[PDB]
DNA sequence: CAATCGTGGGAGACCTTTGGTCTCCCTGCAGAT
DNA sequence: ATCTGCAGGGTCTGGTTTCCAGACC
DNA sequence: CACGATTG
């Protein structure tokens, strides 16, 4: 009945399908962090850590999580903050009760049809939309493939499909 | 009081200081994992947080973690694997209820008289066994350092020093 | 704040002290015992 | 099982597959 | 994707 979906990166999101079919989707907490005598976001470990305990999901809920693949051309920095990206969510979901399962990008494209997209994350917005029309409204943004990146995580983990 | 210690990294170890001086270290949990075709060590997630569950060390016990600081000369899989490795033991300190302080590997070499040594694993384990004589068995070993720098790193926390 | 674009990048602590100097890991995989 | 050495590296799902093709942040 | 930077 209950299942979560996460976008880990910094950027992205938390989605909580009940069995009722309502939805919710978290932005994920983030704080800027001096590196370098730089500026760079990182997330906030102990509101992802809040977040979860509030949750209505009960323990034993499966979490699907966008598996880390950075690219071989991604920059060493880009591999470092995915995969502590990846950690941070998998050990608070671990800790707070919830069963992991990684999913790729290419399986939940694939389900969802999006796969060889020109436009991906319109698409995976798109494809949010119709499946969450309530949430319509918190998808209107670019910015917002993320929280369609957890709602497609959540609805693939519940055997959702598009009209 | 209590004091922790964290070298998060696959041959870590998370060493637990006791008021009455006694002390415990035990070896990072990992398992063996396909990636990409071959068999890699990864930690033990379930593991590190079921360990941190049965610590006697109370609720806001500061853990020492060292920070993440790779070479820009390591490969990129070098810096997602500490990135992840750290972000794990973040989140899964901050979970079970402990206060987490990033200690830079500079911080506690200066603090200990071992910066700029020509055999680093080898002196970090000597100046363990002299701080924790009764660890002396279990640092035995080369691969034993991790276990060397979990025990330094909290006995930089603890304020002890060598004799 | 929201978008977009292009390339892929250390970070840290103390000093010489408002910028300079110098220090620091680990992963992943072959091979030897 | 422990260690020594050395350069710094994608990974993944469908292939009704035996390593390939194509795909991804 | 992250990391800078620019552009309304």
């Amino acid at each position: 009945g209950w299942v979560i979906g996460v976008d880990p990166d910094i950027g992205g999101a938390i989605a909580v399908l009940s069995p009722d079919g309502s939805s919710q989707v978290f932005d994920n907490p983030f704080v800027h962090i001096v590196v370098s005598e730089v500026i760079r976001k990182r997330l906030d470990t102990k509101s992802i850590i809040q977040l979860l305990r509030g949750l209505d999901a009960p323990p034993g809920t499966t979490a699907y999580i966008e598996k880390s693949s950075p690219f071989p051309t991604d920059g060493k920095q880009g591999w470092w903050s995915t995969g502590f990206s990846y950690g941070l969510w998998i050990a608070s979901l671990v800790a707070s009760g919830f069963s992991v399962v990684p999913i790729a990008s290419q399986t939940w494209k694939a389900y969802f049809g999006l796969m060889r997209s020109e436009t991906p994350k319109d698409d995976s917005r798109q494809a949010a939309s119709i499946l969450f029309p309530d949430k319509d409204q918190s998808l209107k943004l670019k910015k917002h493939h993320g929280r369609a990146e957890a709602l497609l995580l959540a609805a693939y983990g519940k055997g959702l499909v598009l009209p």
